[PDB]
C-alpha cells in the first residue's frame, strides 16, 4: 500500500530481466524495483499478489511508485543483498546440510504459496535469492497464477520447459504438483551449485540433440516419458536423489505435496547438518 515517489528514486544498477520486466537496484534505505517492460492485465495482477503474500520466505513487498515512462507502475522490494543461488553458488563453496536448509525454507516459501492457491510456473534457482547464508527468499512471481475455485489445474516460448513436468508439456495443465516438478529441479541445481556445465538447458539438451528443430519440447516430453531424468549430482547422497526422482514423477498424483516435504527435509538436514 505505501507509495514511493520516483522523485527520491537513485538507480544503483541494474539486477536482471526475464520474460516481462526488468528489475534494478535503487536508492531512497536501498530497494529492488521491478518494471513492466495481455502482459499489461497479468501485471496487475502479479502486484495485488505479492502485496498479499507475506511469509519469512518470501521477498517483502514494500510499495509502488509512478513509471511515467510506462503508463503503469513499478513494483517495489527489498534488496536481498547476496542476490539468487544462481548467482551465489557458483562462486560459494556450500555445504550440503547448507543446501538442504535452503531446500527445506524453499518448501515452506511454496507450501505457504499453494496454500493461498497460488501455483508459481517458474521455480528455479535463479528466482530463489540469499538474504544470508541461513536464509533464502523466494524473490520472484512473474508468472504466479490464482488457480480456478473449481479446478486443481491451471491451463510461450519464454516458458521455463527445461523445469516442467510432462503435463505441462503436454496437456498445458499446470497442478500444485507441477511446482513440485519444478522444485525438484531447482533441488538439482542447488546440489550442482548452479554449475553452467550442469544446468538443466545443457543437460537436457546433450539428451535431445540440437538438431530438432521446432522439436524440441516434444522429444523432450517423451524421453521424460520413458522414465530418462537429470543425472545424479556428484556428492550427492543417494536418498536426496530419491528425493529428487519423487518429484519427478511422471505420474503428478505420485509426487509428495510441499507439506510432505517439509518434514522429510527438516530430518535429512538434521542428518547432514551433523
Ligand atoms: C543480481 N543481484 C540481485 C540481487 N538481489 C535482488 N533483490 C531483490 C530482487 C532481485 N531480483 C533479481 C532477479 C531474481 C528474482 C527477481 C528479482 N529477478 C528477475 O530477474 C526478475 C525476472 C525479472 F527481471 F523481472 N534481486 C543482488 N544482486
Amino acid at each position: 500500500p505505501t507509495v514511493f515517489h520516483k522523485r527520491y528514486l537513485k538507480k544503483i544498477r541494474d539486477l536482471g530481466e526475464g520474460h516481462f520486466g526488468k528489475v534494478s537496484l535503487y536508492c531512497y534505505e536501498m530497494v529492488a524495483v521491478k518494471a513492466l517492460k495481455q502482459h499489461r492485465s497479468g501485471w496487475k495482477q502479479e502486484i495485488d499478489i505479492l502485496r498479499t503474500l507475506y511469509h519469512e520466505h518470501i521477498i517483502k513487498y514494500k510499495g509502488c511508485c509512478e513509471d511515467a515512462g510506462a503508463a503503469s507502475l513499478q513494483l517495489v522490494m527489498e534488496y536481498v543483498p547476496l542476490g539468487s543461488l544462481r548467482d551465489y553458488l557458483p562462486r560459494h563453496s556450500i555445504g550440503l546440510a547448507q543446501l538442504l536448509l535452503f531446500a527445506q525454507q524453499i518448501c515452506e516459501g511454496m507450501a505457504y504459496l499453494h496454500s493461498q492457491h497460488y501455483i508459481h510456473r517458474d521455480l528455479a534457482a535463479r528466482n530463489v535469492l540469499l538474504d544470508n547464508d541461513r536464509l533464502v527468499k523466494i524473490g520472484d512471481f512473474g508468472l504466479a497464477k490464482a488457480v480456478p475455485e473449481g479446478h486443481e489445474y491451471y491451463r510461450d516460448g519464454d516458458s521455463p520447459v527445461f523445469w516442467y513436468a510432462p503435463e505441462c508439456l503436454k496437456e498445458y495443465k499446470f497442478y500444485y504438483a507441477s511446482d513440485v516438478w519444478s522444485f525438484g529441479v531447482t533441488l538439482y541445481e542447488l546440489l550442482t551449485h548452479c554449475d553452467s556445465s550442469q544446468s538443466p538447458p545443457t543437460k537436457f539438451l546433450e539428451l535431445i540433440g540440437i538438431a530438432q528443430g521446432q522439436m524440441t519440447v516434444l522429444r523432450l516430453t517423451e524421453l521424460l516419458e520413458r522414465g530418462e531424468r537429470l543425472p545424479r549430482p556428484d556428492k550427492c547422497p543417494a536418498e536426496v536423489y530419491h528425493l529428487m526422482k519423487n518429484c519427478w514423477e511422471t505420474e503428478a498424483s505420485f509426487r509428495p505435496t510441499f507439506e510432505n516435504l517439509i518434514p522429510i527435509l527438516k530430518t535429512v538436514h538434521e542428518k547432514y547438518q551433523g
